[PDB]
């Protein structure tokens, strides 16, 4: 009953002249009582819009800084160039605008975006700064999902936060944050604690981001009624995977469509994780981040029984593989000996070839979800099993956690060494600290 209302990121469409603008600014928002949290945001006081991109279609985006400090701006699961990627490298000084041509050429999915700043983006997202990218396409628009904005077609970022005393967002990058991570006592759904949502009977798709700096999530229904995963970071998958449980990783996004037909209220849950640091409260029993509530009113929405149509895997057989091992040993945290050093790209990347990459969590037993820039590929090999039926296919993300993985990734687009591409643990607090490298596509 004494919850907020989940807060609908506004869906921006580019202008007549083709272009989107983003004001990166300050804000506060009432999470302690009677406490203004001072929170960072694009277009708000925390989080942004939702940009609606066409596949084909290009769109220029003037990202402007209005921070006291300097930022970046990663679009987190496009295939752009380098050029465009936003990384550590394009600084946005503040008071200064940042402009990314970007031309959509990838599957309709829910993609996002994020400050890249370097060693400070976990402080940057965690401040508040964080948005969504939805790519359409016509193949996806065929098909009968829920499309209504806002309304049946509803994005759901999971962020958790930790605050001080005096209110203010606690974050501290000491020894602990930099090998645990950051997380927090307290949950957010879109900025929220806990928040409602009305949704028509019929079907509800759910856009689901875990925006956590470390924090991995289990989600599940309170009443458990099935969660049928029909999308996943990079597009739609073959035809729908029902699930109890969706464990979803730090940057990772799942589509979901949930049956609101019985017009029965129940909770979008998260389960406890075997992570180190996330068990301790609320998290140490289940807890309801999204209350779903059916209203009297309907969809036409179906839940087709094939979505798209998923690609075989291809056999590379004969293709360039590497190696990259994850270290938190002795003196931090490093890829393969190296910890972050922007200046040298690891390798060069021939361009529209396929290659067959091995990431190495061995001899730590962290959890590290592996993503690449510049792609969405798939995964052949999930810390030694096979990847799960959700998460076979298109994927920037993938498991490394005490075991090796291995990916069939492709870069259709160019990274120059200025602009190079970026491949990092999304435990934001191990990618600022070192686990994070460059690599370049000619
Ligand atoms: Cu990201
Ligand atoms: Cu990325
Ligand atoms: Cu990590
Ligand atoms: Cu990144």
């Amino acid at each position: 009953a004494e919850h907020p209302t989940l807060p609908i990121p506004a869906l921006l469409t580019p202008d007549a002249a083709g272009k989107i603008a983003l004001n990166v600014q300050t804000g506060s928002m009432k999470w302690k009582a009677g406490m203004q949290t001072p929170t960072w945001g694009i277009n708000g006081p925390l989080l942004g819009p939702a940009m609606r991109l066409q596949r084909g279609k290009d769109v220029a985006i003037n990202v402007t800084n209005a921070l006291p400090e300097a930022t970046t701006m990663h679009w987190h699961g496009m295939e752009i160039p380098g050029t465009s990627d936003g990384g550590p490298q394009a600084v946005i000084e503040p008071g200064k605008m940042w402009t990314a041509e970007i031309k959509v050429d990838q599957p309709a999915t829910t993609a996002w975006f994020h400050p890249h700043t370097h060693g400070l983006t976990g402080r940057q997202v965690a401040m508040g700064l964080g948005g969504l990218i939805i790519i359409d396409d016509e193949e996806s628009t065929k098909l009968p999902l829920p499309k209504e904005w806002g309304v049946d077609d509803v994005p759901v970022i999971l962020q958790d936060k930790r605050l001080d005393a005096k209110g203010h967002i606690d974050y501290q990058l000491d020894i602990i944050t930099a090998a645990v991570g950051w997380f927090g006592d307290m949950m957010l759904t879109n900025g929220t604690v806990y928040p409602q949502h009305l949704a028509p009977r019929g079907w509800l798709r759910l856009r689901f981001l875990n925006g956590c700096n470390a924090r991995s999530l289990n989600l599940a229904t309170s009443d458990g009624r099935p969660l049928y995963v029909v999308g996943s970071d990079g597009g739609l998958l073959g035809e729908p995977v029902k699930l109890t449980e969706l464990p979803i990783l730090m940057g990772e996004r799942f589509e979901v469509l949930v049956d609101t037909r019985d017009g029965k209220a129940f909770d979008i849950i998260t389960l406890p994780v075997k992570q180190m640091g996330m068990t301790l409260p609320p998290f140490d029993r289940a807890l309801p981040v999204l209350h779903i509530q059916p209203t009297l009113k309907s969809n036409e929405a179906k839940l087709p029984d094939a979505l798209v149509n998923m690609p075989a895997v291809p056999a590379a057989d004969n293709v360039k593989t590497r190696w990259l091992q994850l270290m938190m040993d002795g003196g931090g945290n490093k890829i393969n000996g190296i910890a972050f050093d922007m200046a040298k790209p690891m390798f060069d990347v021939k361009r529209g070839t396929y290659e067959k990459w091995t990431i190495s969590g061995e001899g730590d037993m962290m959890l590290h979800p592996f993503h690449i820039h510049g792609t969405q590929f798939r995964i052949l090999s999930e810390n030694g099993k096979p990847p799960a039926a959700h998460r076979s296919g298109w994927k920037d993300t993938v498991r490394v956690e005490g075991w090796r993985s291995e990916v069939l990734v492709k870069f259709d687009h160019e990274a120059p060494k200025e602009r190079a591409y970026m491949a990092h643990c999304h435990l934001l607090e191990h990618e600022d600290t070192g686990m994070m490298m460059s690599f370049t596509v000619s």
